[PDB]
Formats: C-alpha cells, sequence, structure tokens
C-alpha cells in the first residue's frame, strides 16, 4: 500500500549465523526510498568478531522491499506488508563453499524488521573467502519468476578479487508473502551492491544497494514502462 510502505523508511536487521563453523551475531540498522529502489545499511559485528572471513559473503543478505518497479509488474513483496514475507537462499559458490540463508520480512510501527539466519559451510580454509580476497560484488541480474506460488530469483553472482581474478556463485531465492498477494510474471532485477566504508575490522560496514526491475519479455510497448 502507498499508505503503508512511504518513501522514506527504515529497517532494523539482526543476524545470526555461522560461516565454517564460527558463530557470530550482527546487528543493524538501514534506510531508504523503497518506490526508488536504493537504500543504505550500516551493520556491527556484535558476537564473534572480528570475523574471520569475506564480508562480502554477507552483504547480499541485509532488503527486497526496497526495489524499483515498473508500474504493471505487480510488486508482490511490496504488497505482503505489514504482514510481510520470508526468504530462503542457497549460494553455491564455484570452489564449493555454501551459503544458504533465511530470512523474515515484517513491518512493526512504521519500520522494516528484518530477522536472518545463515550458514555458510565448505570454504576451502585457503581459498579467497576464509582468506578475505575478495573485493566486492559485480553488478548482478536477477531472474524473478514465479512457482510453486512464490516468487523466485536465479543469479549468476561473480565476486571480484584481489588479484584481479574473479569467483562465481549460482544463487536461488525464493521470496514468499506470508499472505496471498497477486504474483508477477517473469522479469530481471538488475541489483548493484557497494560496501561504501567499513573499518579495519570488519567489525562495522556501511552497505548502499540500488536495485531496479525491467521487463525481460514484451518489447518497446513494455520498455520503461512504470
Ligand atoms: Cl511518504
Ligand atoms: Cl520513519
Ligand atoms: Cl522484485
Ligand atoms: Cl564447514
Ligand atoms: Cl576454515
Ligand atoms: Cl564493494
Ligand atoms: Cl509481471
Ligand atoms: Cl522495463
Amino acid at each position: 500500500n502507498m499508505a503503508i510502505i512511504k518513501e522514506f523508511m527504515r529497517f532494523k536487521v539482526h543476524m545470526e549465523g555461522s560461516v565454517n563453523g564460527h558463530e557470530f551475531e550482527i546487528e543493524g540498522e538501514g534506510e531508504g526510498r523503497p518506490y526508488e529502489g536504493t537504500q543504505t545499511a550500516k551493520l556491527k559485528v556484535t558476537k564473534g568478531g572480528p570475523l574471520p572471513f569475506a564480508w562480502d559473503i554477507l552483504s547480499p543478505q541485509f532488503s527486497k522491499a526496497y526495489v524499483k518497479h515498473p508500474a504493471d509488474i505487480p510488486d508482490y513483496l511490496k504488497l505482503s506488508f505489514p504482514e510481510g514475507f520470508k526468504w530462503e537462499r542457497v549460494m553455491n559458490f564455484e570452489d564449493g563453499g555454501v551459503v544458504t540463508v533465511t530470512q523474515d520480512s515484517s513491518l512493526q510501527d512504521g519500520e522494516f524488521i528484518y530477522k536472518v539466519k545463515l550458514r555458510g559451510t565448505n570454504f576451502p580454509s585457503d581459498g579467497p573467502v576464509m582468506q578475505k580476497k575478495t573485493m566486492g560484488w559485480e553488478a548482478s541480474s536477477e531472474r524473478m519468476y514465479p512457482e510453486d506460488g512464490a516468487l523466485k530469483g536465479e543469479i549468476k553472482q561473480r565476486l571480484k578479487l584481489k588479484d584481479g581474478g574473479h569467483y562465481d556463485a549460482e544463487v536461488k531465492t525464493t521470496y514468499k508473502a506470508k499472505k496471498p498477494v497477486q504474483l508477477p510474471g517473469a522479469y530481471n532485477v538488475n541489483i548493484k551492491l557497494d560496501i561504501t566504508s567499513h573499518n579495519e575490522d570488519y567489525t562495522i560496514v556501511e552497505q548502499y544497494e540500488r536495485a531496479e526491475g525491467r521487463h525481460s519479455t514484451g518489447g518497446m510497448d513494455e520498455l520503461y514502462k512504470a
């Protein structure tokens, strides 16, 4: 609703997780312009810091309410509020690392509330994640489509490395409204996530993300719709 999701919205996030058995907690808050598809966040490691792995595997887990949509693509996730939605993600990294994530999103007292759980496993002890050799995500295209009564997204997601190379992951996410709301058809979401600042050990980190939905069919008529 245009009433309940305002042009500027704040959020609080809590993550509990483990990577290669190393347990941690993160608390953060953020803000942005949901209909414009822009947001920032500041995250703080509150337990298990400093983290012995790349911040970059956590950054994409910290807000799909802030995606710009053409007027004629049902904004399924915005419409799930105030009750909200859940998402479940699997990231298969090319060296056998795996990240599984679950998230609950709701709207409480006019603020989004995000609860995240993360399990990262089988990262090579001397690979770029555990050795902190990553340098942020390339811009991504998430292919969205409805399936089994939920909204699914698939990404071929690419991390830049300090050595000039790259490090890839296959990602699939299911996004499911807690109440029935109309699912969209297939379309793409262009995403760019930046680490804007961090302290030396990444126990305080600031992110920015821009995300915009675009039609993937419909030709010039649907182009730049909205
Ligand atoms: Cl407003
Ligand atoms: Cl506010
Ligand atoms: Cl979306
Ligand atoms: Cl493990
Ligand atoms: Cl390890
Ligand atoms: Cl970055
Ligand atoms: Cl659609
Ligand atoms: Cl478009």
